[PDB]
């Protein structure tokens, strides 16, 4: 139907028409005392794989302490101590594709050797542009989600369209192609609470570049906005986000309660007909 | 906006255009050596009246034995000394309009002459016809539910609306005013699980015939048919119904689980600009 490519990733390959692809968040829980690769931290990680997989997970998403939620000032070294260890055992124990959640080259191109097979990039490849040469050179999917540093628009859905060409551009003069490409409108990034309401409502807008969506909304500020919620009270209002993103026609949601948003995805799938 | 009438329910008004309107569920749960009005009876109702007003619901709609979803084949006399002493005591208690789900007319006329407020029929005054006149009568609200006694459509949607609109040619006759009419596309009745699907998937065409739509998808057997999960396992569901219901415009939405379907209807009501 609306693809005629499947998503490739190395052993594993994900149709982008028969079913909205569920991405499991699995972010670092870091030990104290070491750098990284000790038995406990990545025992954790690789638990919740498991566990995300049994779900209905599609793929495992890994971030270290540089990304989301944290944003911790780390270098890539250090980062590369605690990321590595985890999608060595992720990859080796878990049967899905894992994606690395980094903005940073070098991070990207070691998690790739390390067992990696798509990149998510919080800032669309314009922090680290050679990110975009790292993901071409590897001929992985890459995910460039909107962000800035600011959130002074003019107009927010034409600004948002406008900034993620931007990365697009990067992204293919780099060599990356286009069946390599995945949109992420960024919600929650450097938009304010009726800013990503806006982006939400107009989601639809971004299938005219003719590139797959990513709709990563799971637990975020803005639901907290509108139902006066704590951060583990926001399931209901997560599933509100997927279900409207799933109806507006994006491939993937990115969540951290697999087992209900699967089901929810599942359901609104089989009514809009995908 | 949509509406420049408000819903007139006696001491109540509904608003339908600020928000999606929560209709909470409350079946009767007999007492084996009574015919109705016993203590635990009514008590039960009444504390699972208030839950549902503390959780978020706007409207209560109180069922006896005859109707959804046991259908049990009882006297108007026998349902009366049912559900009148439960919707004097809710009217009472729960300070909410009442809605009474009965196809039948002397029931829904001494219902109204007990407290209720508004009249819920699963057969869209087909069934008998005087309902629509017990309505005119005391100027009440009225749920006309689209349902028949067969799935032989020719095109479901076309069907559908053709149905509907001869339940509401039976009110207008009646003396039913516009602003009284609700209409239901019964959602669970005299379809296969492919056209309620089918059904949810068109929903806004609805929308034509100029009437407020309640939506009524709740743990009802098709999600169970899509998810395979059992009755107790249909929160995400029912969830992804009730959203993609909001989001085609439906303005009440039936359900069981309140506290959860309202925090998601609230998300709904705030992507959309309701
Ligand atoms: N299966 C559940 N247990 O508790 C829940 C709270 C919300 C939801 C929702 F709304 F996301 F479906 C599902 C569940």
């Amino acid at each position: 139907m609306k693809w005629d490519y499947d998503l490739r990733c190395g052993e594993y390959t994900l149709n982008l028409n028969e079913k909205t692809l569920i991405m499991g968040i699995l972010n670092v829980t870091p030990d104290s005392f070491s750098d990284g690769g000790s038995y406990n931290e990545v025992d954790a990680a690789v638990r919740h794989a498991k566990e995300m997989r049994d779900e209905g997970a599609h793929i495992i998403d890994i971030g270290g302490e540089s990304t989301r939620p944290g944003f911790a000032k780390v270098s890539v070294e250090e980062e590369i101590k605690r990321v590595v260890p985890m999608i060595q055992a992720v990859s080796k124990e878990v049967k899905l594709p894992i994606s690395i959640d980094t903005y940073k080259a070098e991070v990207a191109k070691q998690a790739i050797e390390a067992g990696a097979h798509i990149i998510n990039d919080i800032w669309g490849a314009k922090a680290e542009p050679k990110i975009a040469e790292v993901a071409a050179h590897y001929d992985v999917p890459i995910i460039l989600m909107h962000n800035r540093d600011n959130m002074n628009y003019r107009n927010l859905m034409a600004d948002m369209i406008a900034d993620l060409y931007d990365s697009i551009k990067i992204a293919k003069d780099a060599g990356v192609r286009d069946e390599n490409i995945i949109l992420d409108p960024g919600i929650g990034f450097a938009k304010t609470p009726e800013q990503n309401l806006e982006a939400m409502r107009n989601l639809e807008q971004l299938n005219v570049l003719g590139y797959p969506v990513l709709l990563g909304t799971s637990r975020k500020s803005f639901i907290g906005h509108v139902l006066d919620l704590p951060v583990e009270e926001r399931l209901e209002g997560t599933g509100a986000t997927v279900c409207l993103g799933i109806e507006k026609g994006c491939e993937f949601v990115r969540v951290h309660d697999v087992k209900e948003m699967s089901r929810m995805a599942k359901m609104m799938d089989a009514m809009i007909g995908k």
